[PDB]
């Protein structure tokens, strides 16, 4: 009845909303949620958070922190038995996990932009130290290749909007001007949109932009941001439910893939 | 060494950043942070979170949840001894607390708008069930009165940007058109700005807007939002440090007031 979540700093809208979603389901099932945080980067930082939550004697562990195939294995190893369900790893890692289909999330954005008749496309990835950011960047390239298009430029941010702003501006300053951009997340997407605007360019009419996540605020950006929806509410529920089941040895012991979807708003249009 | 935070759903950027700030200081002092969440509204929901954290045997409790003078007293009462430092109550409540000066935060926005030569002013408060939202709304009225100005309209949102969007639009639809607005928080401020824009009106040039908090994203809104800064980083640190001291019976047992400041950006200008 008492679950333990080891997450990344709530500084980011995504992890936050997820913990909120987890709390929400836990409430519905009459359970408690003890949240522990990771000092950011480092598998070590993660391993330790396990200890904190293990100490508290939680009857389950939900790990919402990025981990590489090897580190994930390790963290579980040190997660000495107690059910361990990861939420930010690769679908290939041999452990109990639940993640959104990066494969579809990326095909959707590439195809939306393509069908709209776009060809000059730029990519703004998340920090590549993040397995999430990676699966996402490689995904874009995969579908852009299938559609026979090479991005006219690609960059790396850090999930922040400021990074999205600096990257997009550096780009425009270099003279690289796409008709559309694919961004690793809505916050950065927000930053991108500001640089575009402050470049006398209209977001959408001149440079279409496609975010990722569909965090709360995104529907009120200017203009409203088109993005790939990642229903954390759903993730919250599912990750909760499966954990309770895992503890009762009556659950699937592999990897789950949650669906995703395109939310068309006011930032995507045909090229000029 | 193990502190316990009972907060409001991380769904909101403010509480999140605060927990992050708290974690940050705790790390610097080599301490642990067990975060518990309140099912939103209700002193009861709060009291229970105390139990969760008390169970875990934390050597300190930081309560970042809104509480009325009476409820705050109660929560502490049931906080059976263990140090209890509140972060979202009134400076008048007789308990250990740390909060930002709503008095200054509100005078700053009113004076900034006034000196800019504004007179047609509208107010967009936060949910009045929130002691924070309240101290803030009454604050605006106080300084607007001192400056001999009655707002041409005032409304209530819920901290969300969508609420900021709906309120600001309902207002404009009614025909009420201010030259400036004072919003209870940056997220809602963001919503307000969208309604204004979609009303063929320029944020700043036509309707100046002043947010509250200075959350991360605010510096990349369009245009960059002028707002009252509430250094959660500072709050995080201070609330942490004082707790560790309270546990060692060597700390101030009253209320502290953290300073605040105006961050001038691109959303405030003289009326037309």
């Amino acid at each position: 009845l008492l679950i333990g979540v080891a997450t990344s700093s709530l500084a980011l809208h995504a992890p936050s909303q997820i913990v909120a979603a987890i709390k929400s389901r836990a409430d519905q099932l009459g359970a408690s949620v003890v949240v522990s945080m990771v000092e950011r980067s480092g598998v070590e930082a993660c391993k330790t958070a396990v200890h904190n939550l293990l100490a508290q004697r939680v009857s389950g562990l939900i790990i919402n922190y990025p981990l590489d195939d090897q580190d994930a294995i390790a963290v579980e190893a040190a997660c000495t038995n107690v059910p361990a369900l990861f939420l930010d790893v690769s679908d290939q890692t041999p452990i109990n996990s639940i993640i959104f289909s990066h494969e579809d999330g990326t095909r959707l954005g590439v195809e939306h932009l393509v069908a709209l008749g776009h060809q000059q496309i730029a990519l703004l990835a998340g920090p590549l130290s993040s397995v999430s950011a990676r699966l996402r960047l490689a995904g874009w390239h995969k579908y852009l290749t299938r559609n026979q298009i090479q991005p006219i430029a690609e960059r790396e941010g850090d999930w922040s909007a400021m990074s999205g702003f600096q990257q997009t501006m550096q780009m425009l300053n270099e003279g690289i001007v796409p008709t559309a951009m694919l961004v690793a997340n809505d916050q950065m997407a927000l930053g991108a949109m500001r640089a575009i605007t402050e470049s006398g360019l209209r977001v959408g009419a001149d440079i279409s932009v496609v975010g990722y996540d569909d965090t709360e605020d995104s529907s009120c950006y200017i203009p409203p941001l088109t993005t790939i929806k990642q229903d954390f509410r759903l993730l919250g529920q599912t990750s909760v439910d499966r954990l309770l089941q895992l503890s009762q040895g009556q659950a699937v012991k592999g990897n789950q893939l949650l669906p995703v979807s395109l939310v068309k708003r006011k930032t995507t249009l045909a090229p000029n």
